C-alpha cells in the first residue's frame, strides 16, 4: 500500500543510481526540492529548507486565498527592515519551483537565519513563525507555545487571518519518535498523510539532520518498508529519493538509501513536523 501528500503526484522516473534509487526533479507535480549551496549560511539549515519545501507545497494548496489575502491586506506582501525590503511573498512564490535559488530559502538563509553558530531550527518554528508570526526562540527546544504576543519581525505575513494564541489557527506540529515502535511511527505518518498535511523528518546525521517525507510504502501489516523524500544536502539533480525503512541492530527504526542491515544500520528516525491546508480558515468573517 502506497500513501502520497495531499496534491503530490507520484514520481515516475526513478532509476537505480550508484548509491540510491530516486527519481530527478520534475517542477509542478506538487513535490519541492530545496537544494543548499554551502555558502556558509545554508551549510546547517535542513530545518529551514524543509520547512521552505512544505511551505512552497503549502503556497500551491492554497493559491488562491493567498491571492485573495494580499487582495486585502497590501502591506503583507513585503517586509521591510528600517526603509530596506528583506522579502517579496509575491517573489517568493514567483520562484518556488527553483531548486537553487528559491526567494523563500534566499530570505531564509541570508536574512531569517544567517549562519543559524552551529545550531540549526525546526521545521515547525519556522513555518509559525512565517505564517503566524510567532516569535522564533533559539533557546527553545520544544513546541511553540500558543500564546498571545507580539510578532516576530521576520514572519507574520499572514497573520491578520492566521493569529498568534489561537489554537484553531495553529497549523503546526511536531511528534517526538526515540522512544516509539516501527507500527507508532509507521501509523502516525500514515495518519498524517492521510488528513492532508506535508510532511518533515528528523534523523541521525549535531547529530540531526531534517528532510521531507513526500509519500510512504506499507506492508500487509501496516508497517512501513519505504518512504519518498527530498533532501537539501542531496545534489540537485537527484530529486526524489527512496528510503527503506527497518528495525535495526541497535532495536531503532532507521532509514537508508539501501537495505536496512547488519551492516547498514542505516539513520535512527528522531521526530516529524507536519503542516496543514488551514484551507478553511481564510474567511475575514470566520
Amino acid at each position: 500500500t502506497s500513501v502520497w501528500t495531499k496534491g503530490v503526484t507520484p514520481p515516475a522516473n526513478f532509476t537505480q543510481g550508484e548509491d540510491v534509487f530516486h527519481a530527478p526533479y520534475v517542477a509542478n507535480q506538487g513535490w519541492y526540492d530545496i537544494t543548499k549551496t554551502f555558502n556558509g549560511k545554508d551549510d546547517l539549515l535542513s530545518g529551514a529548507a524543509t520547512a521552505g519545501n512544505m511551505l512552497h507545497w503549502w503556497f500551491d494548496q492554497n493559491k488562491d486565498q493567498i491571492k485573495r489575502y494580499l487582495e486585502e491586506h497590501p502591506e503583507k506582501q513585503k517586509i521591510n527592515f528600517n526603509g530596506e525590503q528583506m522579502f517579496d511573498v509575491k517573489e517568493a512564490i514567483d520562484t518556488k519551483n527553483h531548486q537553487l535559488d528559491s526567494k523563500l530559502f534566499e530570505y531564509f538563509k541570508e536574512k531569517a537565519f544567517p549562519y543559524l553558530k552551529h545550531l540549526g531550527v525546526f521545521p515547525d518554528h519556522v513555518i509559525d513563525m512565517f505564517i503566524n508570526g510567532y516569535r522564533l526562540s533559539l533557546t527553545n527546544h520544544g513546541p511553540t507555545p500558543v500564546k498571545e504576543g507580539s510578532k516576530d519581525p521576520r514572519g507574520g505575513i499572514f497573520d491578520a487571518v492566521f493569529t498568534r494564541g489561537d489554537q484553531s489557527k495553529l497549523l503546526t506540529s511536531r511528534h517526538d519518535f526515540k522512544e516509539k515502535n516501527l507500527k507508532e511511527i509507521s501509523d502516525l505518518i500514515k495518519k498524517e498523510l492521510t488528513e492532508g498535511k506535508a510532511l518533515g523528518l528528523s534523523h541521525t546525521y549535531r547529530i540531526n539532520h531534517v528532510i521531507n517525507l513526500w509519500g510512504a510504502d506499507f506492508d500487509s501489516n501496516g508497517n512501513l518498508k519505504a518512504i519518498y523524500v527530498t533532501d537539501s544536502d542531496s545534489n540537485a539533480s537527484i530529486g526524489m529519493k527512496k528510503y527503506f525503512v527497518g528495525v535495526n541492530s541497535a532495536g531503532k527504526v532507521a532509514i537508508s538509501a539501501k537495505e536496512i542491515k547488519e551492516d547498514n544500520i542505516g539513520a535512527q528516525v528522531l521526530g516529524l513536523f507536519t503542516l496543514s491546508t488551514g484551507q478553511d480558515s481564510w474567511n475575514q468573517t470566520n
